[PDB]
RNA sequence: AACAAA
């Protein structure tokens, strides 16, 4: 199946509508408080639109981070935090 | 849904 790096675990979810000031450490701070993220997978790389993946400690903690940050009213946009 | 750009 299609995947990012060697993070083949099912603990992964998707993230989008990243703010103009997103930072790699922000997933290790906020999302780590929500589920102790094991791995980051930013894909702001060229050749397509910026987006990212996130790999949780377990599928159970990912539900709390999704319910706490998904579909959030932002300036002119709305945060995306849900699984594929 | 800013969904593999490994």
């Amino acid at each position: 199946v299609i995947r990012g790096p060697a993070g083949n675990n099912d603990c992964r979810i998707y993230v989008g509508n990243l703010p103009p000031d997103i930072r790699t450490k922000d997933i290790e701070d906020v999302f780590s408080k929500y589920g102790a993220i094991r791995d980051i997978d930013l894909k702001n790389r060229r050749g397509g639109p910026p987006f990212a993946f996130v790999e949780f400690e377990d599928p159970r903690d990912a539900e709390d981070a999704v319910s706490g940050r998904d579909g959030y009213d932002y300036d002119g946009y709305r945060l995306r935090v849900e699984f594929p």
